[PDB]
């Protein structure tokens, strides 16, 4: 739908279809995801229960309708301080050892003569890595799999509602059963002076925000690397961290990300109203020619490369150099073991906002 977005952004950057606003645009997407004050991520009344949550008013609750990801400062602030510091240069860095030999061992059990890579590198290689991050028994992986679906970005569907219950019931006894088995993070959040369902939430939030996502990443990568034959390029003049940032850009994982108008406000020539939704396209943002000459072409060497895959302003993804991290590790370790690649099979998650592959069949040449 890129071409209707280049059309959106000429003619209506900031655009109202009935119900919701949408922006289009570089210029005012950025805006809306840095300005709180007006528009407010507080979308599950968070905020509005903090009192009674914190004392004790209420027992139980979705938990994941408390967390940093829905809320405004300084609650905001207060909650991503306690974590701000796991995901840090210097801390990953040292997790760099670790995240090698997993997907060298993760490509070990490939079959080139046939295989998917999503499922044997591309979906294991992110809940791995935050089991050990997070201290939880790598041998959950499969349990940790199926909750991933739970993630923030993805909206309902029809008769879900028994699955669903069924995933939030072991997933909540899951993390009660691990709070005093787990890091120095899990432990600085048992012991604040959140509530229950808030550290319960925390948790979660840490635990399934960056599976799927990742896992597109990593996939996307494949695709577009592959199909634009820019592999030998890459190896050759070492392209990983540009190449990474320029998939980023191109197949966003996460297209969209919504806002809520916490009062009145004009954001170019519309006047959104207050409480209205607003709706961020990611993926229009990021091909903006106005700031990215040539957007509509994946330059593997673009720098800088200033896209909002990751969002923008305070709630600028947690995990982002984690995330970022991850993928280059594989992508490089991947590039050296398979001579070519052929992609023989393609099945893509069927999702608005989620932009990644449920299967990816290659053959390939070791
Ligand atoms: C390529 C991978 C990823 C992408 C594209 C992605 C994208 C995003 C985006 C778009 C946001 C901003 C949401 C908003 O402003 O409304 C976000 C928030 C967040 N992400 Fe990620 N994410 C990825 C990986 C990760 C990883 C590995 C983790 C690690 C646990 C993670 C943890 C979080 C958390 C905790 C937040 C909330 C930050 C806050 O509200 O202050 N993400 N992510």
């Amino acid at each position: 739908m890129y071409d209707w977005f280049s059309e959106m952004r000429k003619k209506d950057p900031v655009y109202y279809d009935g119900n919701i606003w949408q922006v289009f645009s570089y210029r005012y997407t950025k805006e809306v995801l840095n300005n709180f004050s007006k528009f407010s991520s507080d979308l599950t009344g968070y905020h509005e229960r903090l009192e009674d949550l914190r004392n004790g008013k209420i027992r139980f609750d979705i938990p994941t309708r408390y967390t940093m990801l829905t809320s405004d400062p300084p609650l905001h602030d207060e909650l991503r301080s306690m974590s701000a510091d796991i995901f840090s240069p210097q801390k990953l860095q040292t997790l760099e050892t670790f995240i090698r030999e997993t997907t060298r061992s993760l490509l070990d059990s490939i079959d080139p003569r046939e295989d998917d890579i999503v499922k044997k590198l591309a979906v294991p290689l992110p809940i791995i890595v935050i089991s050990k991050i997070l201290g939880l028994p790598i041998e959950d992986k499969e349990k940790f799999k199926e909750w991933s679906d739970l993630v923030a970005f993805r909206l309902g569907k029809p008769g879900e509602i028994f699955e669903l219950g069924k995933k939030y019931l072991e997933l909540i006894g899951y993390v009660k059963d691990h709070l005093n088995s787990g890091t120095e993070v899990v432990s600085r959040v048992v012991n604040s002076n959140l509530s229950d369902i808030e550290k319960l939430g925390y948790i979660i939030l840490l635990l399934i925000a960056g599976n799927e996502t990742t896992t597109n990443l990593i996939s996307n990568s494949v695709i577009d690397f592959t199909r634009f034959n820019l592999w030998q390029r890459i190896r050759e003049e070492n392209l990983y961290l540009k190449a990474i940032e320029e998939a980023l850009r191109y197949s966003p994982p996460v297209m969209r990300t919504v806002r809520k108008t916490k009062e009145r406000v004009k954001l170019g020539d519309q006047t959104i109203e207050e409480g209205e939704y607003v709706r961020v396209w990611i993926a229009s943002a990021n091909r903006d020619e106005e700031v990215f000459h040539d957007g509509e072409k994946f330059i593997p060497d673009r720098n800088p490369n200033p896209h909002l895959s990751f969002g923008s302003g305070i709630h600028l993804c947690l995990g982002a150099p984690l995330a970022r991290l991850e993928a280059r590790i594989a992508i490089e370790e991947f590039s050296k073991r398979f001579r070519h690649i052929e992609i023989l099979d393609t099945e893509k998650v069927p999702n608005e906002v989620l932009n990644g592959y449920k299967r990816l069949v290659v053959r390939l040449k070791s």
